[PDB]
């Protein structure tokens, strides 16, 4: 009696997986065409992550035996999508994290991060929100992710240990500072380059209206309410709202918060002279983010461009590489160069030191589930075009031209916003830009009034592991759930529209003159 | 003065990855090509795997970082050659291997082979070899190495836990016995699918002359020759030349197999009824091999042509894709079915059963190496086609035309299968095959003379683990080295040159009528 609804309880998770491929039947059925078939594999992805039925790496198995066997892309197609270039960014951003963890330099920078900020929770979050924004506008996304995440996470356990939900603030805010401060600079991002390509192709004589300077000048105002807007709910949301215990205001946190800084000052007192492993990894951890500073800035001339250039004039030699190149001579650099020891067996001959990665340790401590999630990523957008629903969802945003001018800017950026949290951000928006175009000369509405917020709003990715590869980055230590991150994702979505809507429609009309229809959007059809 | 000779020999594998890369260095210079820039990349990784400086999925990661930066191809396009179908079929296969070793499903088979065949060496690894290259026959060579090889390790396991270089032995019986297999059937790999196009395209009026039944007559007996002649030389090399001692003839030896064959009937009459883990597995195996025989025979119609074709007729299902469907399974399927246990905490609520297979152990017990080591191979002959190494390589086969006719066929098999161990096999053959065929066309000499040898040279890939992707495979326990591979594979490649010259001048002749020159070979150059 009592005890059936004890025991299925316990069968949660095996009966999700019999009964929900189950109940979306109906969807291709139904609408027999090849859109419904891959819009079925996305509903039955992203209900597999929430629920948590089956691990992450094994959902993003699921395009390899979806796709094939109904028609959407073959096998052999599908196959090779699942180690992109990002992937391999990350792949070789761990192997540098690894040999910091391992040799104990995670523990020499979490002591002297806090010994500089200190123990209050809030003011924590704001220093790695602020330096991973900030990062973010110069170099790629998948880089400051593969950076910065292990950072957080030695800070946390130093924080943990020396004190005797906050773990998740702080894994989801190096997520979002990631994607919201690279949308700041116009080669900040990948979306943002894309608009400069199909504003000098569709309208050849703008005079160069999207420029370094002018976009600067529009989204980077914008970048900063949107992270101190993130920085408010994400505190409001996992820490409590009270606002004195998070700043640490008052007795009774002064009393542990000056026993919890008198730890830290003698954990850091000892651990003297570093050793030689941590001199030539320290080292090597500069030389990586100054290879990647420099390498394609596009507002100068980096060493990507100078050296190897292909035909067209850009780089052949990606972030990818770099971080592939410095891993490999952790293979190479002996760990105690003059370390002559003594082998048991045949006492006879010395022994070499190990250098410092060897692949015992990598085996171990490698997330080798995020390099198949990432690669599932792609596959589910990949299969998104072959089908044709970017663009069956893009031939219905034409209808919209029957709305106040105002509100054309936000029902759309609502619905990109939305999609792009499936496919991903280079593709939508070449397929979105030409048709918004079209349907902004014909009701006399400028241009980059209905192409700006669609062009900031697919970097406001914030609920599924597969849109923009820093999400998927921060579950590489298994503190978080998917269903923590569609908790926080969902209303930073709305917030993320009505700052756009702020944005476009005051200190962006007078830079860019948005009330006028000017001279060169004209055509044979208009007027 | 003495101490010299003892520390340099400690550092001999930090002074091959400084000296190497050094010592070679006149090829990219002195001669300035991108043929010359891929050959260095090939003998810069061959020295890397043999001297075995570099871990084994180290050195696969360099043409991420080689052929970028010498300006072959773009890194987001060696980027995407990592991960192509036959790795999603080693990783699906390797998934039920796993499951077979947890729930000691490997100790139950692991017996039952040894209680029949019985405790002798040799007689053993001729067991294995003729069950392979049977199984070769039918199903591709990379589901063949991925279902036998853990099966193999499990008997050695057995073998020698019981007796109390022939770990070497047979690890590469079942590496060859795949790869040698796969050549007496039309069906049966690749590169022999590609000369029935290759004919049918170049000469279409030859009237179905290289079909199954007509394949079969010649290249069978080819493929049991070349067995023996395998079985043969491996026992020679890494076993004794005793021919008493392998087959365990005399006393002495009848006394030890007594008492090993005692201990096997003991420990198989322990392990009694089987659990319900061992009835669930054992099922999906057979599951498993039957969806591969039946697939896409080519002989009849499988089920990859009535479900699921492309526009073409072919099969948009492959072998990974069946692979990957039945490793899926067994994260679903309980393990103790009605295993209503309890959790320490909240006692209150219940606690369900893990699955055949959970993500804690697929993290351990994974060879994640082998997917990186598969996935360079594919990278190293992508390279190999974009700079024109094949291109250049095969126009050099053209002024061989005034050597007499029996040996062209012996110097062109030499060229082939050198060759064939750094690039691939389908690349290889629809290069090399129109060059031959406009080079018998000109010295009155008969097509199928010079494009046989050159078709079934292609397989005999026996030294790096590159060529045939049963050759990555068996470095998935690590009792091997590449040396070992490479010091019994150059030696059978000379030997199967000389078996299929024996083929093509005998028995070869009269089923082909390779003495005529026929009626569909002319044309209007000729005479
Ligand atoms: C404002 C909050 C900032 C929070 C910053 C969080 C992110 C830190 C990223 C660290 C990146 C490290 C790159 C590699 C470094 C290699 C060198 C190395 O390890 O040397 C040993 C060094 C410790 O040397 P030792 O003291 O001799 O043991 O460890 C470090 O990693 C150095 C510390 C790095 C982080 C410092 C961040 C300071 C930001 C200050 C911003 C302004 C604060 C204003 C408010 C306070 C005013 C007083
Ligand atoms: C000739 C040498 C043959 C060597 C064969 C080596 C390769 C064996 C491949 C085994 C593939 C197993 C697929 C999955 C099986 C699931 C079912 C299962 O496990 O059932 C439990 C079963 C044991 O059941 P139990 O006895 O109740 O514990 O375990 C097995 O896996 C069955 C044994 C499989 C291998 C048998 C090979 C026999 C070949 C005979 C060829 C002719 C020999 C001529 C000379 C001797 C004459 C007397
Ligand atoms: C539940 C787990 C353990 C296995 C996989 C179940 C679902 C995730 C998928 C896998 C195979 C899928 C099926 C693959 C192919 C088809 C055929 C498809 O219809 C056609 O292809 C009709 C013919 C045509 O127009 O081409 C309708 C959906 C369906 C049944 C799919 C329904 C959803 C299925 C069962
Ligand atoms: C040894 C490990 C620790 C680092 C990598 C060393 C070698 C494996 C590779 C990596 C980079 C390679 C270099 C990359 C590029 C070039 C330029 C190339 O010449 C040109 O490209 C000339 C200009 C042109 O014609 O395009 C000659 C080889 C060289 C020096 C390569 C030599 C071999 C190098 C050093
Ligand atoms: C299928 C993919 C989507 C998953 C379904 C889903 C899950 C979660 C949410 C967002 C809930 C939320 O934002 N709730 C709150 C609001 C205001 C204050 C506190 C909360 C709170 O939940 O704590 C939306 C949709
Ligand atoms: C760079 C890639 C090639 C690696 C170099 C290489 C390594 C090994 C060999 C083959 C040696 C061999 O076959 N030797 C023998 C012959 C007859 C009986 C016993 C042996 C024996 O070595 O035990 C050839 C070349």
């Amino acid at each position: 009696m009592a005890t059936c609804w004890q025991a299925l309880w316990a069968y949660r998770s095996y009966l999700i997986v019999f009964f929900v491929p189950i109940l979306l039947l109906p969807l291709p059925i139904l609408v027999p065409s090849k859109e419904a078939y891959c819009a079925y594999a996305i509903i039955l992805m992203a209900l597999f992550w929430c629920t948590e039925a089956l691990p992450l790496a094994v959902t993003a198995l699921f395009p390899l035996i979806l796709f094939p066997m109904m028609g959407i892309v073959d096998a052999s197609e599908v196959a090779v999508e699942y180690l992109k270039d990002s992937n391999l960014l990350f792949f070789g951003g761990l192997l540098v994290a690894i040999a910091v963890e391992h040799w104990n330099l995670h523990k020499r920078i979490a002591l002297r991060v806090l010994l500089i900020v200190g123990v209050r929770p809030a003011p924590l979050i704001l220093g790695f929100m602020l330096v991973t924004a900030f990062l973010s506008m110069w170099i790629s996304n998948t880089a400051t992710s593969a950076m910065m995440v292990p950072i957080a996470h030695a800070v946390l356990d130093q924080l943990h240990s020396s004190q005797a939900h906050l773990t998740q603030c702080m894994s989801l805010c190096v997520c979002y500072s990631a994607s919201i401060g690279g949308i700041a600079t116009l080669t900040g991002t990948a979306p943002n380059l894309v608009l400069q390509g199909q504003i000098n192709s569709l309208f050849p004589q703008n005079g160069n209206v999207v420029n370094f300077a002018s976009w600067f000048s529009f989204a980077f105002p914008t970048m900063v309410i949107l992270l101190l807007l993130a920085w408010l709910w994400l505190q409001i949301l996992f820490l409590g709202f009270n606002f004195r215990k998070n700043f640490g205001i008052g007795e009774k946190m002064q009393e542990q918060q000056q026993a919890a800084y008198c730890v830290i000052q003698t954990e850091h007192r000892l651990l003297g002279p570093m050793t030689f492993a941590e001199k030539a990894i320290s080292i090597l951890f500069v030389i990586l983010v100054l290879l990647w500073f420099t390498r394609e800035p596009g507002f100068f001339l980096g060493w990507g461009n100078l050296a190897f250039p292909n035909a067209k004039g850009e780089s052949m030699v990606s972030d990818g590489t770099v971080a592939i190149f410095i891993g490999i001579i952790m293979f190479i650099i002996p760990s105690k160069f003059p370390g002559l020891t003594q082998d048991p067996e045949n006492p006879g001959k010395l022994k070499a030191p190990l250098g410092l990665l060897d692949w015992k340790t990598v085996n171990q401590k490698m997330p080798w589930n995020i390099v198949l999630l990432l690669g599932g990523g792609y596959a589910l957008a990949k299969g998104s075009e072959r089908s044709g629903l970017s663009e069956w969802l893009g031939n219905k945003l034409t209808p919209l031209q029957s709305v106040p001018a105002p509100a054309i800017a936000i029902i759309l950026s609502l619905l990109v916003a939305t999609f792009t949290e499936c496919t991903s951000n280079v593709a939508t928006t070449t397929i979105f830009l030409p048709i918004l175009a079209s349907m902004a000369q014909a009701i006399c509405l400028h241009p980059l009034y209905v192409m700006l917020p669609c062009t900031l709003a697919t970097s406001l990715a914030f609920m599924l592991p597969v849109a923009t590869p820093p999400n998927a980055i921060v579950f590489s230590f298994g503190d978080l759930k998917v269903l923590d991150m569609a908790r926080a994702g969902f209303l930073l979505n709305i917030i993320g529209v009505l700052v756009i809507a702020l944005a476009i429609n005051s200190w962006g009309i007078p830079l860019f003159s948005l009330h006028s229809f000017p001279s060169w959007a004209q055509s044979n059809t208009t007027a």
